[PDB]
């Protein structure tokens, strides 16, 4: 029930770094942010399905899907212990029928004209000035990221 | 829903060994066991655990890896450490399992069946077997209250486990 919203950028853009500032300003401000990645590349291989491993500080859900993907971003989410969460934050899977915010960086190798805007983006966080018609922000400043990101959520109670 | 099943010995005993080759033996014959155990390793170490270290060092309080030949989700527990059985067996995804073993916790109470190997240095008469045991698998004869079962013997296990399940259901 909890918000969803993807991040999405080109390689060489520095999508991982901005995560990575952008989840503590989230924090700071009260939110318990979760994340969904998606990556390429014993007794697990004796052949159990579904492993749970408790430690201390920490326990994992391991799923082995041998014979078809797990993409349904809805189910991946209710996966989550959503009781203890405000937010989930994307990245990096190609179906992506969520609210999204896309980054930009002039000297990235790209050319404004070759950004795809589809009618899920909320957002373009961008080092220079774009002709949108959704709202333009800043990207080398996190905190205000931070702030568009918390207004967001405030709208989706429902 | 699902049968919950623990296994349980002395450190040492073979535990986790005997389930290296039960597992297989079940899923030969059509089975899909689930597992929940516990360690006292540095989860931040492996694969998968590496793979979402990053996020959670910067705040991710959970975290999911997705690729694909499979999927991780991550919860930390900074405060206190998560040891409740039923909520963590709600957690796996019970609709592809068929059974979940259970091993390497303190406090286990649920059907069990216990190991027992004559060379790790315990005398018979110190095993502690409550309510909830259904069979000691042994490496010696011992006539006993309950079922007992060669702990060499992985074929005939895996039919005891079989029948037991029959009856949960």
């Amino acid at each position: 029930m909890i918000p969803l919203l993807a991040f999405a950028a080109w390689s060489g853009t520095g999508k991982t770094t901005l995560l990575k500032k952008l989840i503590p300003a989230l924090c700071a401000r009260g939110i318990r942010p979760g994340l969904i990645k998606h990556t390429h590349h014993e007794l697990r291989k004796a052949g159990a399905a579904q492993t749970i491993v408790a430690s201390q500080q920490r326990w994992a859900l391991m799923t082995e899907t041998p014979d078809e993907e797990e993409l349904d971003l809805q189910f991946l989410a209710s996966r989550m212990d959503t009781s203890k969460l405000d937010l989930i934050l994307v990245e990096g899977f190609k179906h992506e029928e969520i609210a999204k915010i896309v980054l930009f960086r002039d000297g990235a190798g790209h050319r404004p004209e070759e950004l795809v805007i589809d009618r899920h983006v909320i957002a373009v966080a961008s080092d220079v000035p774009l002709n949108l018609d959704v709202a333009l922000l800043d990207i080398n400043d996190v905190e205000g990221l931070a702030d568009f990101v918390v207004e967001w959520m405030q709208k989706q109670n429902g």
